[PDB]
């Protein structure tokens, strides 16, 4: 459930989101086209789902594409500045989603989004440890699904 | 369309914007809940749209709209981010627009919300100035509609 997963954030957990996030939010523009990019990249069969975005493989060009980029990195800061308070965490995932629901995407299916995840943090030196911790932050997303 | 609506958020416009984003920006929760009663309060006909949300006579207490409201907040702090450049301004935009045309709601219906960003400005002393460069900014949005 949304509340036994938002309950796995533990303390280290929410500083490593934080640490992380505090260099890659830092250009939500490059590292949310990087992010898609990597999705389309690593999991082709995902591109079905964005047909409105016309040719993904424009990367940046894509006027479509990257207005939506832009915008799913203030999702993820919605939810980076939600930790501190649980019940506001929990939501502000199930508002999140309600569209990815109505879009049938499933729990299998947005967990396809930690590949890219862990693949944008490496390129900025964050390893293993910050890639888990994502991984957790997207686990309590899944759990909404 | 959306450009030449753009063209209109003149330096002025935007250095009003980003001073009472200040203030009303560092209380996402707060405002966006006062937001979102003062809309209900004002034009009961909008609750037609958010039958989702449930009671929303419980406010702040009720977790569908606190977190509705506070995912509302995180599109101003996007649209307030990109104020500089128009490409990147438009994109996220017309991103923005398309659930809200899938919804039906026309510029017209959109506008009834520069009401309630008037009253919540002057809650927090920003007079007339500041309601009308919000105006001005609500206006690239209805442009998109
Ligand atoms: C880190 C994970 C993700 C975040 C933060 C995220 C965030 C967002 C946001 C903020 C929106 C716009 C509002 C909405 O319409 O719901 C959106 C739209 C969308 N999302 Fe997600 N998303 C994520 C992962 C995914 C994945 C993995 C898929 C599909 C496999 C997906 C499918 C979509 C689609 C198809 C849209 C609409 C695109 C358009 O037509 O503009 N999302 N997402
Ligand atoms: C400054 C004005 C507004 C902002 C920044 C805003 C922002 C948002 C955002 C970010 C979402 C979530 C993503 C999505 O589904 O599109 C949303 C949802 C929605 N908006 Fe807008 N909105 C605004 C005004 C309005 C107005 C005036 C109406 C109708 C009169 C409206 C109707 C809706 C509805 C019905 C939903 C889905 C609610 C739910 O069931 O969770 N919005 N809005």
């Amino acid at each position: 459930s949304v509340y036994d997963a938002a309950a796995q954030l533990t303390a280290d957990v929410k500083k490593d989101l934080r640490d992380s996030w505090k260099v890659i939010g830092s250009d939500k523009k490059g590292n949310g086209v990087a992010l898609m990019t990597t999705l389309f990249a690593d999991n082709q069969e995902t591109i079905g789902y964005f047909k409105r975005l016309g040719n993904v493989s424009q990367g940046m060009a894509n006027d479509k594409l990257r207005g939506h980029s832009i915008t799913l990195m203030y999702a993820l800061q919605n939810f980076i500045d939600q930790l501190d308070n649980p019940d506001d965490l929990v939501c502000v995932v199930e508002k999140f989603a309600v569209n990815h629901i109505t879009r049938k995407i499933s729990a299998a299916e947005f967990g396809k989004i930690n590949g890219p995840i862990k693949k944008v943090l490496a390129s900025k030196n964050f390893g293993d440890k910050y890639a888990n911790a994502w991984a957790k932050l997207v686990a309590v997303v899944q759990a909404a699904l």
